[PDB]
């Protein structure tokens, strides 16, 4: 039924993590619902670039031969893939500000945590890393051992927060 | 006829009651007239993010394994599904203003009632909730016990209105 | 060919009586264009609404049983059909400015002359009602008894106005 | 394949030339591409229009009975058909200013001297009129009576255009 | 599956080599995938011109026969297909600032060599050209003769942007 025909989600060349991984796995997620054949897919690539990045394609056309090769070309080429220790002290810089629900901070929180390598935390070190940089609007009520998994620490931040 | 292709409504992260029952509402009836199988819904669902929430669904994919605990997921980490008194204090806060029209007030009183939990009120002390913050530019003409049901104080709303 | 999947045409509740009479016309005539049954058109007309609406859609739903009854209940709650003297009042109010066309002005016209109902006047007062508000440019050159219907108006008008 | 769906050309009353002519002739070769009938063509008409135009469309629907008498219709209230001295006195009196380029300048000379009745004008007189106010950095090189058709004159202009 | 029906790509007349270069190969491309034949595609050119070029299309129309004379004539009239001398003007007038990632720098001085006539460089003399201008907080670590190809210069400069 197509092969990738027009859609709204395009990329631009913005240098960040959060836009490229969004728009690699939109791609990679279509790809594999409308069920599209691998040597047809790369056929088809330049009708989603639409900016800088089209001339940066008009270049590197002829290093690409698989998907599976332009697609960690994209990431090589912008995603930066950043050491381990500007992630250690990014996570320290910024405490929890007053007034900011639980939600956003959490979401932000395992987003930047998910860029170290794969294997090297559990979840409990993983939660004792973030119980440290909360406001004490919450620390007054839930205390630490209480708390095993990573969900019952929103389950007990709605409640709080709803209370006021 | 396709599955979750492109569409207009998308999803951001507003943190509003209106916007995410809106967008679960146009999701959940699309699925009903196109005509969409439940196992083949859930594969389409990072094609409507655009924003936060894509981070959002990065972290708490594998938590998922129907349409209807995904569909209940997303309206727990958004809509906070706010207590009874706050509803109760919003309701009375806010009078009608002068040069505002009856339909407006209507359906944002009627929206802020939905709120409540399902089977507590009637439609009698319904009606009878509200018609105590009207303005005297209408409660100059009809008065209580003439109006029985909730349509009839828009029928006889709309007449003083065209009358001036 | 599908039922209602993806339009640029809209509603949000503007309350005026020219956008509410657009949009219920142009989805009467998609509807008999595309060639849509009657049952299988109501299931999906909130894919339609994006505002206030959609709230008002959530409230109203179990009043509407036919197409016909819905799209009345579309023109009643929001065009709120204004009474004959306000229009009779309107049309007086206004003359034509300096320095603006003609085609502009007749549409106008005949859009608020539409407004009344059915039956009650000719062509030839209704011309005899538009004929006492132009500018002096115009009513030099053509005069009464001459002009017999209104495509006779606009023909010798746009002559006058090529050659100034 | 359908019969005028949605498409992004639309049309709204901005009364200049340009516009409406590449708005009727984008449709006319959009009918003529996809194939549909004549009959067929004028009942998704309303499907196009969005603006001061739908109302024009909602009083003079009764006098449209063929596709070809609803275009020259459109073609007649909304282009004047300026007369020819307008147009001769048009083209004397903006001459071509510094640092413009050739095509931009030609081009709209040409579209300029479409407007007049056809056949009344050769190849040799309409460059004739076009020679008399160009820049003395064009000026400077070729002569007259070298250039004989409408495509040497840029083909000669590109090439000072690059040496400077 | 169609002919050109609707796109977001569009194109203007906006005098650049780089926009031109990217409308072109992207309709190119288009028509590789969507297989469309060559008298087909002809027919279908005005449904995506949107500006001053589709004045530019209405008189020129008769000069092209074929798909290939159309897309020659449309690089020729805008594309200016600038000299030799202006180009190698133009590289050593701007240096790297500082500040300034690596990848935009290549890219960029990449799509302005690729402006001169083909076979006229190798690799070598093209690092060569390259390698005079950038940061010295680049060339203090990475010596000439060292890098031979044009990817390791990226690849080298990609450790040293991490490390800071």
């Amino acid at each position: 039924k197509g092969s990738f025909s027009n859609c709204t989600v395009r990329f631009s060349g913005q240098r960040d993590h959060d836009a490229v991984d969004e728009f690699i796995n939109a791609v990679e997620t279509y790809k594999e619902v409308e069920g599209i054949s691998d040597k047809d897919a790369l056929k088809g690539l330049p009708l989603l670039f639409k900016s800088i990045a089209v001339v940066w394609w008009k270049g590197v056309r002829r290093d690409a031969k698989t998907w599976s090769d332009a697609l960690q070309l994209l990431r090589d080429h912008f995603s930066p893939t950043k050491p381990s220790y500007q992630i250690y002290m990014e996570i320290f810089e910024t405490k929890q500000s007053y007034d900011e629900v639980i939600d956003s901070f959490i979401c932000k929180q395992r987003a930047l945590l998910a860029k170290l390598p794969e294997g090297r935390h559990d979840e409990e070190t993983e939660l004792d890393f973030i119980y440290g940089l909360m406001q004490p609007k919450y620390r007054e009520s839930i205390p630490r051992h209480e708390v095993k998994t990573f969900r019952e620490l929103l389950d007990r931040g709605r409640t709080v927060e709803r209370t006021r």
